[PDB]
């Protein structure tokens, strides 16, 4: 089986940055996509951080807060990417640039587990645009591939684009996302690994 | 001659009386549908998102009661100036909400008579800030220049992106997000809007 892992919020825990910043960054990827105006992910991050800090009167904290984003830590259970990569084909599919995603994965000792890295930047539209998921599927000549994500909107995006989905329910929600039920639900990457062993 | 297209929910109607998490989820869903290339009517988005939010908080039983509050939204006090404004400007509505729903809310609030016409994003099966929404309005009435009047920063930015002029009605002392165009005019309420038109005519 072929797995495309979302990165921010799925592999990386974004709890350590300012939540208004994390939320606004995401919002801007959506609004810019709708407006047909492509901006690189790193520039969206800079613009959103500067705006949120301005709102807060904390302009002086820019480098400090950007450093926190640079230094995001992976969830403990992501170590299971080792076991997973030996029984499944592991890719990243992120809004982040290829280079940024590689950076985070390397810092966290996870890059070695990935067969490939794909970015929404490559199609100049952000998730949940179908252009993103279809470009992944077409790139590796797949069809049956699962999008693995802890972001409800990303799971639904994948579904919409005809990709199967595995929702990694990190925040222990008990209500199904809006837009339908994911194909598979697990709580973390250990459970993901166990699921794959039972499925293959 | 000045043509004004008013946003409705949060601009004319005050949404503070419904659950804020529901208003946020309703808006987010309009955006996600638009990006996905999928369409659901606004009434159904409202029902689906309200039900989800209530279920999360253990309150699904309150669905009818909460939807009734949405049905019963009240206009901001300053919207009484739509009377004076519509005597000197061409007044339209441009909303994500359906034409019929918007007419209902405006009638309930005694404001429908002030509107020359009512337009909906539903007509293009994409929601704001899609450029198709604003262009559909301009194309429909055969205008080149018009102002989108909104208290929602993303709607102001969307209008500018679509080549429309825009008036931000700043009801909570915020600045418009720095991701695109800036509004042509900033006022705090419709009284200031009216005063602006008087100087602009």
């Amino acid at each position: 089986i072929i797995l495309a892992f979302d990165i921010f919020g799925t592999v990386l825990d974004t709890s350590t940055v300012i939540q208004e910043f994390r939320n606004k960054q995401l919002e801007y990827t959506w609004l810019l996509t709708i407006m047909g105006k492509y901006v690189e992910f790193e520039e969206i991050t800079k613009i959103t951080l500067r705006y949120i800090l301005k709102v807060r009167g904390e302009e002086s904290k820019f480098d400090e807060e950007l450093n926190k984003w640079k230094n995001l830590k992976a969830y403990e259970d992501t170590k299971y990417l080792k076991e997973i990569s030996e029984i499944a084909e592991v890719y990243a599919l992120s809004n982040g640039s290829i280079n940024e995603v590689k950076q985070h994965l390397e810092r966290n000792g996870l890059l070695r587990y990935f067969k490939g890295i794909f970015s929404a930047e490559s199609v100049k539209e952000y998730k949940p645009s179908p252009k993103v998921y279809k470009y992944f599927l077409d790139s590796i000549g797949a069809k049956e591939a699962f999008l693995v994500s802890s972001n409800a909107f990303d799971v639904i995006g994948a579904k919409n684009a005809g990709m199967r989905s595995i929702f990694v329910n990190r925040k222990n929600t008990i209500v199904d996302p809006i837009g339908g039920k994911p194909d598979v639900i697990v709580n973390d990457f250990k459970e993901l690994y166990e699921w794959i062993l039972r499925y293959k």
